[PDB]
């Protein structure tokens, strides 16, 4: 895996030198749906970075996240923990 | 609970049936800041199926589909935001 300065250098000077949002897909170990991205934004004459999260089934649905949102993330996958045998059970998805 | 998720899931697909449309309800899941799970009742043909959504509460359009099976993934996502969350908070 690359640091995150290897990521953060090369998504800005693509941003900079193509004048738009360059996005990298991180590869996280482990992780195998849910979609994580860093992304160097042009704002304002200068380059901005974020961090979102996706589907790999839809990348326009996102959520940009920072890790202020990591306690909310742990406490929806405890909820779905918590309920994933009576919703699997109890309701069809789709 | 389970007894009240129950409820709301039905009383969600009634609600879904009667109105011709995608009925949702927030999950009250205590000690979020942000990022809330929304249930959401889908009409699909005369049936009813569900589906999970995780939206920011200052801007619900910002959301990502979610289901049972993620747990792991948002775990993950979690302990890497933590692992790197000084350089994060830094240059992000």
């Amino acid at each position: 895996m690359a640091s995150l300065k290897e990521i953060i250098d090369e998504l800005g000077k693509q941003a900079k030198e193509q004048n738009k949002i360059a996005s990298r897909i991180m590869k996280i170990k482990g992780i195998k749906r849910i979609v994580v991205q860093l992304n160097a934004v042009p704002q304002d004459g200068k380059i901005r970075y974020s961090m979102t999260i996706h589907s790999q089934n839809n990348f326009r649905k996102q959520i940009g996240i920072t890790p202020q949102d990591a306690e909310d993330l742990k406490l929806i996958a405890e909820f779905l923990e918590k309920y994933s045998d009576f919703l699997n059970e109890y309701v069809k998805f789709t």
